[PDB]
């Protein structure tokens, strides 16, 4: 083999949060370039179980629409996982506040978005915290599922396992997982891509929590479409909305009916 190729630079973090950091990596002699996890395992109790459930979720994903996984390497307190680096940075950053972005860009993001979560719960796994700072764009703007830190596997031999746990975040969390003990997984991702809809039409998240205190989540549930929020999305995105956004998991919609959708399947708009 070639000589210093296991040599890779760390140009600059890309992100950070309560994991740690996200440094990009620049091989040596390739120059290809990655992006590094760095997850310091400090303190045993709530690590042992946490980085390694991440790193066995990603060695079972490979879809064009999931950040890639490459490895990870241990070595004492610091374990790296080497993952698919995307120039495009985070969808978040396309997002103009109040705005949103044109209808065609936020399609193709949907649709790319739909393509990801189909193979993810094809192959039992929920992600369980989609919003638009885990979604990266790469050079081509092609959009990639990451972060598994919070996924879990909800069907295993042909089973479903019903989830209990709370996680995700608030504005982007169904409502079944703040009112029931027990849920299924997959509506709950399905609304979260709902809210991540919303946020890519209007620029601005509907509100803080999907529960009948809110103010704004009584409001949809009445159906004030006007002025508030929904007022800025055209009227073909607005109605699969409607049909994301219902409160009882069992009669959301499901992907393979939003595939079927007017605006899903809508040329350019
Ligand atoms: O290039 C990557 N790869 C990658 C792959 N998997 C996970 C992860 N990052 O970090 C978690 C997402 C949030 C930080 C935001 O991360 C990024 C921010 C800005 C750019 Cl240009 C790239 C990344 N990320």
């Amino acid at each position: 083999a070639v000589p210093f190729v296991e040599d890779w630079d760390l140009v600059q973090t890309l992100g950070e949060g309560a994991y740690g950091e996200v440094q990009l990596a620049v091989n040596r002699v390739t120059e290809e370039a990655v992006a590094v996890k760095i997850v310091d395992m400090k303190r045993a109790v709530d690590c042992p179980e946490n980085i390694k459930k991440e790193i066995c979720i990603n060695k079972m994903l490979n879809h064009e629409n999931v950040v890639k996984f490459y490895g990870h390497r241990r070595e004492g307190n610091i374990q790296y996982l080497f993952l698919e680096y995307c120039s495009g940075g985070e969808l978040f950053d396309r997002i103009e506040p109040d705005i949103g972005m044109p209808e065609p860009d936020a399609q193709r993001f949907f649709h790319q978005l739909m393509a990801g979560v189909v193979y993810l719960h094809g192959i039992g796994i929920t992600h369980r915290d989609i919003k638009p700072e885990n979604l990266l764009l790469d050079e081509r703007d092609n959009l990639k599922i990451s972060d598994f830190g919070l996924a879990t596997v909800f069907r295993y031999n042909n089973r479903e396992r019903l989830l209990n746990k709370m996680c995700g975040t608030l504005p982007y969390v169904a409502p079944e997982l703040l009112k029931r003990r027990e849920f299924h997984a997959e509506p709950v991702d399905v609304w979260s891509c709902g809210i991540v809809l919303t946020a890519m039409l209007a620029g601005e998240l509907p509100w803080d929590q999907p529960s009948d205190s809110c103010q704004e989540y009584s409001d949809w549930k009445e159906k004030k479409t006007y002025l508030n929020p929904w007022k800025k999305i055209d009227s073909a995105p607005l109605a699969l909305l409607h049909k994301i956004l219902v409160e009882n998991p069992s009669a959301r919609i499901t992907i393979p009916d939003i595939k079927k959708d007017r605006w899903y399947n809508k040329p350019l708009k």
